[PDB]
């Protein structure tokens, strides 16, 4: 038997090789199938409708600011956090988030000269993607990150683009009369706490005429809190602050219709996003001198600098383990297509 | 090799023992089986929601008049005429009947005082069940078949029961200004040509106070109509007519929320149904001597007799095998429960 404290320890020191970790984090999310798979479909639905019901009770009652330089070392050239699609096994990540942002205005069916919003944004590709390749769309991006902020507002103007804006807010206390055309959410419903009121708040920035794009990392089967089941789980935890993250089933959202309208509804396989963590991984690792560097000065001490990459480094390799579990078969990407009720 | 009029010969002369039979109807499911799982859950969706988009522009375009002793012979003491739910292995089908019916009350939310509306109401067990359980509740079934609503009236005259009407209307034609605190769909909804406009006109129907319950027969997976694959597939063809009768997925209405809001979602494991088909065989089975005296006089020759007595038996056997099949967990009931939007 061996604590939390003393993996967690080993990990932290670097000691963990690659093959046991990864055997670590598989059984982990094995042992989430276990807890979140049930013997008959009567069961299943019980089980995701508490899990449904639960959510919308939560009407009762993760640091995204680490330095750009850094986020450019690790991520791919527009710095996409989240899944991106990867057509061949030669596939960079630079072509992957292009191919994602490319995959994201055709489901949500962006037309030029529209009017954009992109609830958060983080970095900005799919905003500045939308913004390059729509001239007459006027496309805003709204995120609660200062940084993030600043990164589009520069990136839009090294990139001649005058089509952007950037709204510097809480979303689920953003207040605002304006409507558009498209909104877009890539795997940002994942932090909400409030899915219901997220969704209604959403359909009052919609006209008649508005789409709504939703994508989020998901399971095919079964909702769960990102969280340790039991004592032995030291990796969820260590990823994610409690309460911060929630993975919805693939079909969860279909319940959340009381103010929008399901009009189509994606799957992504999860190797995409296994692969997208991947290539993450890998650029981490071959920038990892320069990423320990440029932390340096923002955090104090090598010490404080090695427990933000291992944070990052593990969640990489984590994910990869989670993704691509049974072929991608498992956790997946979920994307949803909604109009105005 | 052999035709479908080979096998349909064989069939009506009643020299396919019951073995055969269900080994061929087995098959038959098999492969509906084979043709709607898809390898990935992004095809399955694809597939899925394909389905789903063809029935909603089907919005741009079987003989429910058989004597009532014959059906007294057939089916339970009400002659439910849809999945019914037994407790134990002894349950007999006027207790699986009753069971299915308080089933409904239940989950349908029903309370005494309430006006209630169920729309193919059939031999009317649930509306005869509602009337004298809540004496308060008056009870309107809705059913386009003559013999129905004449048999619903009967009952409801030697039950003493005041409180029950019978509006006689094919369900897609009839206008009413009328509203209901609750609406019953048990097993309509998968004769709906127009399944967007069905929901939508029973939406007009409801206040917001309503509740809206519909119990459907289903797939777990996917949807399909009740219709031959293949030349080899006779069964399907002889059971309903072409276009008669969807078999939508156990989510499939999730995707029709336009002008209703889910509140609750179910599925009743198969064996049930399967249960219910075997009790109804078996009850014909013991009543066939007095099944072909009462359908004598009616169709006019013990030929056209022996036809629709086939007609149900094999109904029933080759339920029993969709039903059962998997012990349950590939065809089975659904249940959903709405409020207005
Ligand atoms: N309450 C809130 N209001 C606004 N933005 C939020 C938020 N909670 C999380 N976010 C933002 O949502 C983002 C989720 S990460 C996804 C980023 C981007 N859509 C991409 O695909 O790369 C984070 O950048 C975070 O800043
Ligand atoms: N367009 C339509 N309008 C009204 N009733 C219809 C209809 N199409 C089918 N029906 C009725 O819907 C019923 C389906 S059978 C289910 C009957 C009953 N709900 C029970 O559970 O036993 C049939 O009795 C048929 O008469
Ligand atoms: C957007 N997401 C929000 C919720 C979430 C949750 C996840 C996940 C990825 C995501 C995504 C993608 C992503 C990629 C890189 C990141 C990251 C996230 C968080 O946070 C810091 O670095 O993999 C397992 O669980
Ligand atoms: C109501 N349902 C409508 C659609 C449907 C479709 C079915 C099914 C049962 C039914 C039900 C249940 C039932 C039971 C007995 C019947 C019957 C039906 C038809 O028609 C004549 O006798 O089993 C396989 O496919």
């Amino acid at each position: 038997k061996e604590s939390i404290g003393e993996i967690m320890g080993k990990l932290m020191q670097g000691e963990i090789g690659d093959e046991e970790l990864s055997k670590r984090i598989k059984e982990i999310f094995g042992k989430r199938l276990q807890w979140g798979y049930k013997p008959t479909h009567q069961q299943q639905l019980a089980f995701n409708l508490d899990f449904i019901k639960s959510l919308k009770e939560m009407d009762m009652s993760e640091t995204y600011e680490l330095p750009s330089a850094f986020l450019e070392a690790a991520f791919g050239k527009t710095i996409k956090q989240s899944g991106c699609y990867f057509k061949d096994e030669t596939t960079t990540i630079d072509e992957a988030e292009e191919a994602s942002h490319e995959l994201y205005c055709e489901r949500a069916q962006i037309k030029d000269g529209q009017t954009v919003l992109d609830i958060g944004c983080g970095q900005g590709g799919l905003v500045l993607h939308i913004a390059q390749k729509y001239k007459n769309c006027h496309v805003t991006g709204l995120t609660n990150s200062k940084a993030q902020k600043n990164y589009i507002l520069m990136q839009a103007e090294k990139l001649q683009l005058s089509n952007v804006d950037v709204i510097l807010a809480d979303v689920t206390k953003h207040e605002s009369d304006k409507t558009y055309d498209r909104i877009l959410v890539i795997e940002t419903i994942e932090h909400m706490k409030n899915i219901q009121l997220f969704m209604k708040k959403l359909s009052t920035w919609m006209t008649e005429d508005s789409l709504l794009f939703v994508d989020h990392i998901c399971h095919k089967t079964f909702s769960h809190h990102f969280e340790a089941i039991d004592e032995d789980d030291w990796y969820s935890g260590f990823i994610f602050p409690k309460g911060c993250v929630t993975i919805l089933s693939a079909s969860a959202l279909l319940y959340f219709q009381d103010d929008v309208t399901i009009l189509d509804h994606w799957v992504v396989n999860g190797m995409h996003m296994a692969r997208s963590v991947d290539a993450w991984r890998k650029k981490l690792d071959k920038n990892m001198e320069l990423a320990r560097e440029i932390l340096l000065p923002g955090l104090g001490s090598k010490e404080a600098v090695n427990g933000v990459i291992t944070h990052i480094r593990t969640f990489c390799m984590g994910g990869y383990e989670q993704f691509s579990y049974n072929n991608g078969e498992e956790w997946m990407v979920a994307q949803m297509l909604f109009k105005k009720k």
